[PDB]
């Protein structure tokens, strides 16, 4: 059907601008430290912490599948990024520190972001 047709194009276009809202939210970490899974092999213990991992690749992951059906769900899982860190990591940890500077320097794009989505559609 054209409509389904329709549909994809949206959902394409939804997938453009979070690509563009997933590498301006990781060009805040250039430390790298959200780029990739919390190692299982040098973190055993991980899950017996953290319930529901998240990080940047896996997020891009999902992004290039068209897994995001909306910015909500997006921001649900860089949200998850940001909170298992500060619950893994004492307050006076550069994990802790950098989890905080992304979630400060990262509420301006997705400020902008929430707008975008509405105002296009
Ligand atoms: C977002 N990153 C993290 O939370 C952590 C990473 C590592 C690496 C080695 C030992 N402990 C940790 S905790």
């Amino acid at each position: 059907s054209m409509e389904q047709v329709a549909m994809e194009l949206r959902l394409t276009e939804l997938t453009r601008l979070l690509r563009s809202v997933l590498d301006q939210l990781q060009d805040k970490d250039p430390a790298r430290i959200f780029a990739q899974p919390v190692s299982l092999k040098e973190v055993p213990d991980y899950l017996d912490h953290i319930k529901h991992p998240m990080d940047f690749a896996t997020m891009r992951k999902r992004l290039e599948a068209q897994g995001y059906k909306n910015l909500h769900e997006f921001e649900e899982d860089f949200d998850l990024i940001i909170d298992n860190c500060m619950k893994y990591n004492a307050r006076d940890t550069v994990f802790y520190r950098a989890a905080v500077r992304l979630r400060d320097q990262g509420g301006v794009v997705l400020r902008q972001a929430r707008r975008e989505v509405d105002s296009i559609g």
